């Protein structure tokens, strides 16, 4: 039984999709995968320290930066400790441990075991880490902030308790019987044929078509298409890709070799995906669950089992020329056969791996074997330092082989929870490229999620995000998610439960409000009024008393501050919500401010924000800080999600509107005035000016490399302390935004120089040449971003932007100049591109 199912109904409302359902399946791959993950799960559930799991200490092993050592002028750090409005300050060494620090306290007070939680967060300072390595601590230092801690007792591991569990040499050929659609598109008489590709990691190996026929709602061919590929030549994870043209309207896929290593036999009636108008949605083994409206195709398979010399000088240089080449530079036939003939020489350079493994004729049995023999002698790979860029490329859509991919996942095992979180989003998106539902990478995510509540928490939302918004992959992900929830342990099952209730109630309210204000620039009296009452109505006897904040799980949100909630003034009508801090030990009475928005796809934003963090940590490796401000954002459902409200901030546009705010007259001098009146001292002003030169610069480089640099004033923001930040990534040109008003804060005006500009240029160019040290990583991330998170993208030119941006294949000198010019374009255009948004109101 009875409470195996109530549970299962619980798991289904948390997941947001029913995995036990089998209405959309033509084999048993998902259920097998549900069976398959019990053990990896139970393994990690069995092997985890109950205590440390309950306290999820957030820790890093990275060096403390130069800029944060400069924040410690005494080899000594302050830490206020409280019990019940009684508290003392302790002078502590950066290398002191929480345990050790508890020795130095027990003396001071009194003349059994407790723990150091952070005042106002479900965060802890525990475990054998020197405090200098707890993330909360580094964050306090960076922002000029006092470390406040309360002395309470551990959380009880019982609360995590997991519920106990209860469970031939023939050429290949394929019979096209035909297609069926209840209702035809456009309606005139065009032309229709079927295309049947045998694919492997986007390599097309062989291809046959049918004779075309007129597009009638039922078309019949009854033809064998004989490929030349031999059955024995077919490689695991090969896809029979079936497509319809009249041109490309529909596609569906079928794994020729199933999760048991059996050739696929029998009749099939696949409901096909319809195009819109390259992209990860094109790869899915899933069929369209919409049986009533979708085009469908009918087929038959009936075809069983299966599971040196010294290299000369001037070719070495061609080989090396190739290996050095970036991830997006294409390989020639010539290239590919070079790599292959010298596969053993290539095997020594881990950088060569992606290129080498795409010089493999995967449609030849013998070659694969030699390739598997090649993988056997994996000494140099196993031993190399972990390179994420390189690891990630082997997980992209170019690699379908399970053992190539698995060595990449081998290298990720050595990542610490700190780095998993950096790449988690991108690793979840890369499940989309796995031929099978059960994969080394899917198990890795599972395993790293269960090991650590912070990874588990984000794993839940990231996966739920995709389940709710993609039919192409909701089945797969729903299976991985189910597997997570069965090991995460009852505390969390209750946490997630609270969270789902909240963000479903609030989405109702978000959408009901959009209804009332048609568009009409003004947000009405009646409008805000109805907001309040709905919120009053929800708080009254339904909403959870409290809940974790999805984009920062340390924070527990209390009641809604109904007075402060409102509707924002966009064409979309996002909610502005503020909640009380549910933690009574909180250092403040400062509300938690969340924004709910429907209208842009928030997955794009998540992805962009996450590259931003990556770019921040890349800057940590050269002791740089550009004070980026990647606010929280969790994509929750269909074109909808939540956003972190940054406190004490306004729009550039609005600082322009204050003094002028005309129809578009922009003034050079206002930004600097705004800061002064929002700086009490004149010291804190120059700090704002400082913060701004870094934040401006950071956002100039980042935004440019990503090609999201021509933005409007309104979608750029500044905090009252100089911290600048772009928002709204969902949504004559300019490379980036360095307007005359930014420039005026840098003591400069329409072609001259000055100290703070000399600084700005110094940082940009450094920031720039740095990111280029990580070219391959960024290229891989961006290219993955597009394929898994955008519309349809040109599998050359949309993607090929960034490599021209990072000015690939260039000496440092050139590239610095290249950037400097870009600044000079924004100096030439001044306000002109800014100006131009409006003017087109009628264009
Ligand atoms: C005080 C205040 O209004 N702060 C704000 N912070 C943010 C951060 C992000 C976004 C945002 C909104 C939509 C899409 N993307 C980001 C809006 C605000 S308002």
């Amino acid at each position: 039984s009875e409470e195996s199912q109530a549970f299962q109904r619980q798991l289904t409302a948390l997941i947001g999709y029913d995995v036990t359902d089998v209405s959309n399946v033509h084999d048993d791959e998902l259920e097998f995968t549900r069976r398959g993950l019990v053990t990896p799960r139970m393994a990690e559930v069995a092997s985890r320290d109950p205590k440390l799991y309950a306290m999820h200490p957030w820790v890093t092993s990275k060096p403390l930066p130069e800029y944060l050592w400069k924040k410690i002028a005494n080899n000594c750090i302050f830490i206020v400790i409280h019990r019940s409005t009684t508290s003392q300050t302790i002078k502590v060494s950066p290398d002191d441990t929480p345990g050790a620090i508890l020795q130095s306290f027990f003396t001071k007070m009194a003349k059994q075991d407790f723990v150091l939680r952070v005042c106002g967060r479900d965060e802890y300072l525990v475990g054998e880490t020197p405090i200098k390595n707890f993330q909360w601590v580094r964050h306090c230092l960076k922002n000029g902030e006092e470390i406040h801690v309360v002395l309470d007792t551990p959380p009880d591991p019982a609360l995590d308790e997991v519920r106990k569990e209860e469970w031939c040499d023939r050429k290949f050929r394929v019979k096209i019987r035909g297609i069926d659609i209840p209702v035809l598109p456009r309606n005139t008489d065009l032309t229709v044929f079927v295309e049947a590709n045998i694919q492997h990691g986007q390599q097309v190996l062989c291809q046959r078509r049918t004779s075309p026929k007129p597009f009638t709602e039922e078309v019949l061919w009854n033809v064998w298409l004989e490929f030349s590929i031999k059955i024995k030549d077919l490689p695991k994870g090969a896809l029979l890709n079936l497509q319809i043209y009249c041109r490309l309207l529909y596609y569906v896929n079928l794994l020729l070799i199933d999760h048991r290593f059996l050739l696929r036999r029998g009749e099939y009636v696949l409901h096909m995906w319809q195009i819109s108008g390259f992209n990860a949605d094109k790869l899915t083994s899933a069929t369209n669950p919409d049986k009533e409206n979708s085009m469908s195709i009918s087929i038959l398979l009936d075809n069983h089992p299966i599971a040196r010399a010294e290299m000369p000088n001037q070719l070495r240089k061609q080989l090396e020329a190739i290996i050095a080449t970036d991830p997006l530079n294409p390989l020639t036939a010539e290239d590919k056969e070079l790599l292959w003939h010298f596969r053993y020489e290539s095997l020594k350079h881990p950088k060569a791996y992606p290129k080498l493994f795409s010089s493999v004729k995967w449609g030849q049995q013998e070659i694969v074997a030699k390739t598997y023999q090649l993988l056997a002698r994996r000494e140099v790979w196993d031993q190399s330092a972990l390179d994420v860029g390189l690891t990630m490329q082997l997980l992209d859509c170019n690699f379908s082989d399970e053992n190539v991919r698995a060595i990449a996942v081998q290298k990720l095992e050595s990542l610490e929870d700190d780095d998993v979180l950096h790449y988690l989003l991108q690793l979840v998106q890369a499940v989309k490229f796995e031929p099978y539902h059960d994969s080394a990478l899917a198990r890795f995510l599972l395993k790293r999620g269960l090991r650590n509540k912070r990874i588990g928490h984000f794993l839940f939302w990231f996966l739920r995000s995709e389940i709710a918004q993609s039919r192409h992959y909701q089945q797969r992900f729903a299976v991985i998610l189910e597997a997570y929830l069965r090991g995460c342990g009852t505390a969390m099952l209750h946490d997630f439960t609270q969270q789902v209730q909240v963000i479903e109630m609030l989405q109702k309210v978000t959408l009901d409000i959009k209804s009332l204000s048609a568009e009409k620039y003004d947000v009405s009296s009646q409008v805000i009024s109805q907001l309040k009452q709905k919120l009053e109505n929800l708080q009254n006897s339904q909403l959870p008393e409290s809940f974790r904040v999805p984009y920062d799980p340390g924070l527990k949100a209390g009641a809604l501050a109904i007075e402060k909630c409102k509707v924002m003034a966009s064409k979309k009508k996002p909610l502005w919500l503020e909640f009380k801090c549910a933690d009574p030990t909180a250092l403040s009475n400062e509300t938690i401010g969340i924004i709910f928005k429907h209208g842009d796809d928030l997955r794009q934003d998540m992805l962009i924000l996450q590259i931003l963090r990556i770019m921040e940590s890349i800057w940590e490796t050269e002791s740089l800080d550009l004070c980026l401000l990647p606010y929280g954002c969790i994509s929750t459902g269909d074109k909808i999600g939540m956003i972190e409200i940054v406190k004490d901030a306004t729009t550039i546009a609005k600082i322009q509107q204050s003094t002028v705010g005309n129809t578009g007259a922009f003034k050079d001098e206002v930004l600097n005035h705004w800061l002064k009146e929002k700086s009490p001292t004149e010291e804190k002003f120059q700090a704002a000016v400082e913060r701004f030169v870094y934040s401006c610069a950071g956002y100039c480089v980042a935004t440019f490399v990503l090609g999201i640099g021509d933005r409007h004033n309104d979608n750029i923001m500044i905090t009252e302390t100089g911290n600048l930040f772009h928002i709204d990534f969902g949504h004559e040109r300019v490379p980036f935004v360095l307007t005359p008003d930014f420039l005026f804060v840098m003591g400069t005006s329409g072609k001259k120089t000055s100290p703070h500009f000399q600084k700005f240029q110094d940082i940009c160019v450094k920031a720039y040449l740095a990111l280029r040290h990580h070219t391959n990583l960024l290229i891989i991330l961006f290219s993955m971003m597009l394929m898994t998170g955008m519309p349809q993208l040109t599998s050359k030119e949309d993607i090929e932007y960034i490599r021209d941006a990072l000015t690939v294949g260039k000496n440092e000198e050139d590239a610095k100049k290249y950037f400097l010019d870009q600044i000079e374009v924004c100096r030439d255009k001044g306000w002109t591109v800014q100006f131009n948004w409006f003017l087109h109101l009628v264009l």
